[PDB]
């Protein structure tokens, strides 16, 4: 697996619907969909250690984890969570999340490197799955 690279988004499906499940009101959902059309993901992978920087026009966030080791990040709508990533196959990993405080939809994400050289991210809230596709810059 070489997830390492600078990835730029080419497709985003069901992102508004995901944010809706997560309780974001309609005007902000539209504004967020618009910010997603631009966004980039930078990955540095060494073995099962990952560094990920996600950036839009005005905001940037870093995720650091090792596969199989609990870490803390935030859900899509911004609520702090405990996360745990496991491999599902050679080139796909899955992250399950648990809220630090309170309750809400069951969230997760996956990241896959396809044979055609695309990165596929999925983000899930309950029954709704957002799929985003990236290519290397
Ligand atoms: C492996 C890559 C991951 C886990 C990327 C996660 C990216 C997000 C959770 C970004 C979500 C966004 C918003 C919450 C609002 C603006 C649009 C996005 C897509 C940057």
């Amino acid at each position: 697996p070489n997830f390492s690279g600078n990835w730029k988004i080419i497709r985003s499906e069901n992102f508004e619907e995901l944010l809706k499940v997560l309780g974001v009101n309609v005007m902000l959902r539209k504004i967020a969909v618009a910010a997603a059309s631009k966004y980039a993901v930078e990955i540095k992978q060494e073995g099962d250690t990952f560094y990920i920087k996600v950036s839009t026009t005005v905001y940037t966030t870093e995720i650091n984890f090792k596969v199989g080791e609990e870490f803390e990040e935030q859900t899509v709508d911004g609520r702090p969570c405990k996360s745990l990533v496991k491999w599902e196959s050679e080139n796909k990993m899955v992250c399950e999340q648990k809220l630090l405080k309170g309750e809400g939809p069951k969230t997760s994400w996956t990241k896959e490197l396809t044979n055609d050289g695309e990165l596929i991210l999925t983000m899930t809230a309950d029954d709704v799955v957002c799929t985003q596709v990236f290519v290397r810059e």
